[PDB]
């Protein structure tokens, strides 16, 4: 009963992104990943994932709160669901801002909670 549902993981912890990618693929999602936080907004514009998993603390001084802020202010990208993963200390503050994520999963992330959250936002694919 499979139907295509695409996820992009923006994460420079590539061990974690591999773990999450495998877990999501196990439920039938089509999954890509990138370490390129700087390019991520434009990659989302190009590739049009159905959901993005976005880390807070990215390489090269990139920051998932800033990236999500940009996505949510972009009239053509602000409807893409975003799950932020990271140190949970900042999540409540982010929720109070106008431009914020759709869901949050604390690091250390359990791949099951992340898969659960993705499925609850866009449905499973099969
Ligand atoms: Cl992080």
């Amino acid at each position: 009963s499979h139907m295509s549902k695409k996820i992009l993981i923006v994460e420079s912890d590539t061990a974690l992104s591999a773990t999450l990618r495998s877990a999501l693929e196990g439920r039938g999602f089509t999954v890509d990943e990138t370490t390129d936080g700087k390019g991520s907004v434009e990659q989302i514009r190009r590739d049009r994932p159905d959901l993005v998993v976005l880390a807070v603390d990215l390489s090269a001084g990139q920051n998932g709160y800033l990236i999500c802020g940009k996505l949510k202010k972009d009239d053509d990208l602000k409807n893409v669901p975003i799950v932020i993963i990271g140190n949970p200390d900042g999540f409540a503050q982010f929720r109070k801002l106008k431009a914020h994520a759709d869901e949050y999963v604390a690091k250390p992330v359990d791949a099951d909670q992340l898969v659960e959250r993705a499925g609850a936002l866009i449905g499973f694919p099969e």
